[PDB]
C-alpha cells in the first residue's frame, strides 16, 4: 500500500500546507514507519481525539519526557490529581498574581524596546521574542533574571529533545546535561522558596496540600520544568507570526490601530493560522477507527494542530489569513484548536492572550511608522514551528 508522501519529506517543513490539504483529502489517518505513529489531519477526527482521553491517552509523552523533566509532567496525571494540581498552576497566572505579573511583563517588554529603539529596527524572533518569553516564565515562576542567558541555553537543549524524533547520541547526551544543570539552578531555589514565601508558582506548588500532605520537592521542580517549556516556546513564535501576518495584510494592520481592540483577535486568527504547537501525541488505548484506518491498542496517534486549524469543513477561506473572522458571519467559523482541547487543554492559555495582547499594544505605541524589513520569512520546527526571524523597522 506504499504512500509516497511522507511527513519527514524534505519540502514538508519548508510548506506544510500541500501536505496539510493531500492528508485531509486522501489519507486522515497517515501511518509513517519512522516512528511507528498515524498522522490524524482532519478537524472533527482531532477535536474527536482531545475530548476521549480514556480512548487516547497521555502516557506516550509521560515515557519521551521522564528522561529531562527528573518527575511527573501534568500531562502524565489523571483524575482528581490532575485537576487539583492544575488548578494550583493556573492560580499563579490568574487573580492576584496576575495582576501583580503584567506590570513586571511591561518592563520586561519596555526594557527591550529601549534597547533597540534608536537603531530604528527590531527582530522580533532574535531580539524581542527570544528574550521576553523566557523572562516572562521566569516571572511566572520566581526565578531572578540574574542567569536568563544560561537558563535559554539549557531550555533550548531540552525542548530539541521534547520536540525532536531523530535524535542520535551526541544529541541526547546534551539535552539531559541542560537537563541536569538546571536542575542545579533550581532545586536550591526551591529550598529558599520553602522558608521564604514570595508568593510566586513555585511558592505555590509548595503551600498546596494533597489531602494534606505537600508534594516531594523532585515533583515541583518538574513541574516547573514543565511551566517554562509551555510558556516560553509558543509565546516567542506566535509574537512574531502576529506581526508579521498584518504587516503583510496593510488594511487589517490599519485596521487594527484604528480600533485597537480587534488585537484579540488578531492574535486568535494568527494562533489558527500559524499554530505554533503544531502536534499533540496521544496513545490507544483500544482497537478503534477512523473511516477505514485500524488502529490497535498501543499505536500512537499525532494531531496536526495546523492541518485542523485549516479544514475547509471547520473555516471557509481556511488559508487566507482574515482577522475579521465570526460565527456569526454552513460552519464558516469554529473554534480553533490552537491551545488543544478536552481534559489536557492549556492552563495558560487566559494569561497567553492577555500577555500577547500587553505586548502587541505596546509596541504599536512606541515603534512608530512600522515597517516591514523581512519581506518573506523561513519557518523551521514540525512539532514546535515559528519563523526564523522577523525584523521590522520603524522611525
Ligand atoms: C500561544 C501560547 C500557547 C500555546 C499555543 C499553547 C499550546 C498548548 C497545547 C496545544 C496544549 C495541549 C497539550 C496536550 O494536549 O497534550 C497545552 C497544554 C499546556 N500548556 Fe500551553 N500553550 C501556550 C502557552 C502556555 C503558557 C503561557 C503556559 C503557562 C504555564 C502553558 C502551560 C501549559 C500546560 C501546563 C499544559 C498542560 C495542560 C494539561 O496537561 O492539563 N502554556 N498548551
Amino acid at each position: 500500500l506504499k504512500v509516497y508522501n511522507s511527513i519527514f519529506d524534505q519540502a514538508y517543513e519548508i510548506d506544510p500546507i500541500p501536505y496539510f490539504n493531500f492528508l485531509r483529502k486522501h489519507d486522515p489517518v497517515h501511518y509513517e514507519e519512522s516512528i511507528d505513529a498515524y498522522f490524524v489531519s482532519k478537524y472533527k477526527d482531532v477535536k474527536y481525539i482531545l475530548k476521549n482521553n480514556d480512548i487516547f491517552n497521555t502516557k506516550t509523552l509521560a515515557k519521551r519526557a521522564e528522561p529531562v523533566m527528573k518527575d511527573r509532567v501534568l500531562a502524565q496525571m489523571s483524575g482528581q490529581e490532575h485537576k487539583s494540581k492544575k488548578k494550583a498552576i493556573l492560580k499563579g497566572m490568574t487573580g492576584k498574581y496576575l495582576e501583580n505579573l503584567m506590570p513586571i511583563l511591561e518592563k520586561r517588554t519596555n526594557d527591550i524596546i529601549n534597547k533597540h529603539i534608536e537603531k530604528k529596527e527590531i527582530d522580533i524572533v532574535n531580539d524581542f521574542g527570544k528574550v521576553f518569553a523566557v523572562q516572562s516564565s521566569m516571572d511566572l515562576l520566581g526565578i531572578n533574571l540574574e542567569n536568563y542567558e544560561k537558563i535559554r541555553e539549557w531550555h533550548n537543549g531540552i525542548a530539541k529533545f521534547i520536540t525532536s524524533f531523530n535524535l542520535n547520541d551526541e544529541e541526547i547526551k546534551y539535552s539531559l546535561e541542560c537537563s541536569d544543570k538546571l536542575e542545579n539552578y533550581l532545586m536550591p531555589l526551591i529550598k529558599d522558596r520553602k522558608k521564604s514565601t514570595k508568593d510566586d508558582l513555585i511558592s505555590i506548588l509548595l503551600e498546596y496540600k494533597n489531602d494534606e500532605n505537600s508534594i516531594s520537592d523532585t515533583e515541583i521542580l518538574a513541574l516547573s520544568l514543565n511551566v517554562l517549556l509551555a510558556a516560553t516556546e509558543p509565546v516567542d513564535k506566535t509574537l512574531a507570526y502576529l506581526f508579521y501576518n498584518l504587516l503583510k495584510n496593510p488594511e487589517q494592520f490599519e485596521s487594527v490601530k484604528n480600533n485597537p481592540k480587534l488585537i484579540k483577535n488578531a492574535i486568535i486568527e494568527t494562533l489558527r493560522y500559524n499554530s505554533p504547537v503544531q502536534l499533540i501525541p496521544r496513545q490507544v488505548s483500544k482497537p478503534f477507527i477512523f473511516n477505514n484506518t485500524e488502529l490497535q491498542a498501543g499505536d500512537t496517534v499525532i494531531c496536526m494542530i495546523g492541518s485542523a486549524n485549516r479544514d475547509p469543513e471547520a473555516y471557509s477561506n481556511p488559508d487566507e489569513f482574515n482577522i475579521h473572522r465570526s460565527s456569526d458571519n454552513f460552519t464558516s467559523h469554529s473554534q480553533n484548536l490552537s491551545f488543544g482541547t478536552g481534559v489536557h487543554t492549556c492552563v495558560g492559555a487566559s494569561f497567553s492572550l492577555i500577555q500577547l495582547e500587553m505586548v502587541a499594544i505596546l509596541l504599536l505605541k512606541r515603534l512608530k511608522n512600522i515597517k516591514l524589513k523581512t519581506m518573506e520569512i523561513t519557518e523551521h520546527g514540525i512539532y514546535t514551528r515559528g519563523p526564523k526571524s522577523m525584523v521590522i523597522s520603524f522611525d
